[PDB]
């Protein structure tokens, strides 16, 4: 199970490649609905995914974040106490897209890396985030904190 770690980060390396230059050569505020930073969250997903257990999917592990960086407690009850906001997955991939936006996606990432004694809870003995390919894809999402995008949560004028 080490030829997907494998190909999680080379999968990694490019949706993170690919979106700081495009962002750095486009110069300015990314909306929702740019493809090389969406393409970014799929494969972010993937990432989280990959290895979890027994339904938070990779919400749960976002939980604990709050707990080891207060920074996130935050933006953690903001996707919360947000209707329309259903499944559990759902809070999680809210949650990613506003960690882009404050700017501290790569710090909450690596407060978990080095705290697999929390993760063990949610993933099993070898997934992407309890090896070497978890702290890779850490240390290259600090290339990000150079992201300004707006993602649109919701809106009602009635």
């Amino acid at each position: 199970m080490a030829n997907e770690r494998m190909n999680l980060m080379n999968m990694a390396k490019l949706s993170i490649k690919g979106l700081i230059e495009s962002a750095l050569n486009l110069g300015r505020t990314l909306d929702s609905d740019y493809a090389p930073l969406q393409q970014f969250f799929v494969v972010m997903e993937h990432c989280l995914k990959h290895g979890l257990k027994a339904n938070k999917s990779f919400w749960g592990p976002l939980e604990l974040v709050e707990k080891l960086v207060p920074e996130a407690a935050e933006i953690t009850a903001s996707v919360k106490d947000l209707p329309g906001l259903k499944t559990p997955v759902g809070r999680g991939r809210a949650w990613l897209r506003l960690a882009l936006m404050q700017k501290k996606l790569s710090e909450y990432m690596k407060a978990l890396i080095n705290k697999k004694e929390l993760l063990s809870e949610f993933y099993e003995v070898n997934a992407l985030m309890m090896e070497e390919e978890g702290a890779i894809i850490a240390g290259l999402l600090v290339g990000l904190n150079v992201i300004d995008a707006n993602f649109c949560m919701k809106g009602e004028d009635l």
